[PDB]
């Protein structure tokens, strides 16, 4: 895909993605008396729920001694509004040797509930964990079609329905709600703790090994972490290899995928305005027909 | 300030700052050169990037400020285009302001005091201001031209997808006032880097760059009005501009009307959170 077009296009043997930075929030680095830190700073209103969340995210995730992200260390309430959120420096590039290595890591922490100590037994969260500056619900509920419609797309949708009064956006959703069921193939799903955003812009390594980062954690269905891994591309082929040859492709996996996808697809139409407006309803489209 | 903040929250005698989306995409170090390549999936990709372009290749040919080279359009696999450019080690305008200042002026001067004069407003090709396409159809009259290719447009836009009554009995009452707050005053076309935003210019350690433009030939004034209204450039910005250009009569209520297309267009694209400064903005220009 890009990478290699790219070294087509402009003829060059590499190609190495690098690189205030940050969607969501500015975050730099600073040099302390005690060691490096990375300080992400968001001036609006709900900043401090959106980092209590990104902490209680990566605190679950270190818990698990699966995967390495970085420390929390404090959420500082700022004069003026909003807050900063002061955690652990890691240096980093971008992931590519280590993609396989991620994927074995992705899929042990997506068993881990199954396989652990663990006795997670329904979807959802302890706290509230932001979709970027969106809070999101993550009341607990037994059912993960349940779960992901209520608190993940229906939130999402009537976030559209507020902002952009989008007809085909409501007439679509009241159709996909009625298909929803029919894609998961009568499937016992079991909760599986997820990044939440694994996107390749918050993957990356260290002469150690990958790391991962900004997370938005909860109880989900396992899948919905690689739809956005895959819609926005970034992750060498090995990393899927590695983590299916742990974790299967169920039936209908090709199909759910598209229903998970349009859920971050809405997430940046929220986020990022009308320009996401044509996939969210192209994918909608093509579940119902 | 936050960072007397931070070391007081963290005990720290020294916090030395190191290591220096959005639907953009990303940077790759490449075999010639850093490259920058932006990435957009939909099926007008093309078309925008080529405004993106052809405004690029229109400031770089003034020679009067820094701006990304553009390398290549490429059409992607699956719809959509990545565009390739220069790539550029920069830090947010602080330094730099008041000269981005003097060069910003000169750019709006350019076309008056040059040899191969532009007399209409508009441009030669489509340019988009953010992602909708913008209509450059070449007018005599500034006016003319800012009412109906950018005000008119976007409120149509806006009756088409939200059919808000009040934007349009605002509109049939701000429409005809217009001409008062030109009248007997000499406009005379200059190029616009288009979107010059805070967070479209930059520095590096030998000067100001600009980037991201959606050009067009109009009114000097109507830049400064989306840098103003989002904030993030010194004063001395403004106060080197306005040496060479000083405000107008009839600067601050012009500065209205050209936020509120901006403001209009941020609906356009945005949503709903923008209604209220849009429909306040043409209140405050009727009373
Ligand atoms: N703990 C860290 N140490 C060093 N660099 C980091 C750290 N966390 C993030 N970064 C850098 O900051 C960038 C943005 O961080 P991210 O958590 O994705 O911010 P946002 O939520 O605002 O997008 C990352 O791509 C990475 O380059
Ligand atoms: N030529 C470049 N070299 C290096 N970085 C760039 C370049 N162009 C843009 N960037 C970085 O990408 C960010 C967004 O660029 P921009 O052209 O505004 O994209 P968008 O149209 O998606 O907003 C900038 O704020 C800057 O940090
Ligand atoms: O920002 C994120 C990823 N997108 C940024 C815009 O370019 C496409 C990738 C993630 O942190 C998340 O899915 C959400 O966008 C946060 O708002
Ligand atoms: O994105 C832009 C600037 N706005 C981003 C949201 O915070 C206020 C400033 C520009 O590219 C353009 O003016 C338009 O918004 C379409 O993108
Ligand atoms: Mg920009």
């Amino acid at each position: 895909a890009m990478e290699q077009l790219l070294r087509a296009e402009l003829r060059t043997a590499t190609l190495r993605a690098f690189g205030g930075a940050g969607c969501i929030s500015e975050g730099r680095a600073y040099d302390t008396d005690a060691g490096p830190v990375f300080v992400k700073v968001n001036r609006r209103t709900q900043a401090r729920q959106m980092f209590e969340g990104e902490v209680a995210s990566l605190e679950a995730l270190r818990s698990t001694g699966l995967v390495r992200v970085p420390r929390p260390m404090k959420v500082i309430d700022l004069p003026g509004g909003g807050a900063a959120f002061v955690m652990e420096h890691l240096k980093m590039k971008s992931l590519s040797s280590q993609a396989s290595k991620l994927g074995e890591q992705m899929a042990d922490l997506h068993l881990y509930n199954q396989k652990g100590s663990s006795y997670v037994d329904k979807f959802g969260f302890h706290t509230v964990t932001c979709c970027g500056f969106i809070p999101q619900v993550n009341e607990w509920q037994d059912d993960w079609p349940t779960f992901f419609a209520r608190h993940r797309l229906q939130a999402q949708l009537d976030l559209i329905e507020k902002d952009y009064a989008d007809r085909e956006a409501r007439e679509l959703w009241s159709r996909l709600q009625v298909k929803i069921p029919d894609l998961f193939c009568g499937l016992e799903i079991v909760p599986a703790l997820l990044h939440g955003d694994l996107w390749s812009g918050n993957v990356a390594e260290d002469d150690v090994g990958p790391i991962i980062y900004d997370p938005a954690s909860f109880y989900g269905h396992s899948e919905f972490e690689l739809a956005i891994a895959l819609m926005f591309g970034g992750f060498p082929r090995s990393f899927f290899t590695a983590y299916h040859r742990k974790i299967p492709k169920a039936p209908g996996f090709d199909q759910r995928l598209l229903l998970y996808q349009l859920f971050n697809y809405l997430n940046h139409w929220n986020h990022f305005g009308r320009e996401y407006r044509s996939p969210s309803l192209g994918t909608m489209r093509r579940l119902l027909k």
